[PDB]
DNA sequence: GTTCCAATTGGAA
DNA sequence: GTTCCAATTGGAA
């Protein structure tokens, strides 16, 4: 059987095969694995943790990214903080970085498309 | 005629009275107090952890900032990681933030002046 | 010695 | 269909 594991109070799930194979000793890698299991790469590339614009590029024409599903993010934070003993801030920083990483990859694939 | 405590292996010293009263329970607050004891405002407002420009502003001509004394910064990281059980990255982030904060205050006081 | 925060960036390893 | 880093920013609190 392919058993789904509930990772937090909002019942966001990942397969047991994924959950049991996460290295919970490295916060950032655990967070990245959950993210690519729960969200498609396109979502990660076009969304952010908070949905707020960067203060450093105010009055510009950068796309405004919407926030990732808050209930799913809350569950990821729940799981990683309880299993890695990291702070919520540490988990959120890993999500910010992963979203930025996926955005970079999307920009590359768009260049190919022309 | 006071005791100067060495906070790390490079022998960066602060007065014992300052050392004994630092808030070692909050990494960033300990770091900030060490910074204002060890460096003057002008230095904090015009220097950075690495002395390298931001990758986010390469097309702009932002003011250059020199690197804060590495021996002293290494000692600040030593002190805080040992007495607050923070990570080196956490301490360095606190330094980045304090430098940015003092740079902001310098700029504010200029507007205020004229 | 305001203090802390997260979005964006180029590029090393 | 990589991972991680630090400088800059406006603004919450």
């Amino acid at each position: 059987d392919n058993v789904m594991v509930s990772i937090g109070p909002n019942n966001t799930c990942v397969p047991a095969s994924v959950f049991e194979n996460i290295n919970w000793s490295v916060c950032s890698l655990a967070t990245r694995k959950l993210l690519v299991t729960i969200f498609d790469r396109e979502t990660l590339a076009t969304h952010s943790v908070t949905g707020k614009p960067s203060p450093a590029f105010k009055d510009q024409d950068k796309p405004l990214k919407r926030m990732l599903d808050p209930g799913k993010i809350q569950d990821i934070i729940f799981a990683v903080t309880h299993k890695c003993n990291a702070s919520e801030k540490e988990v959120r920083n890993a999500i910010t970085t992963k979203c930025a990483d996926e955005n970079k990859m999307m920009k590359i694939q768009n260049v190919k498309r022309r």
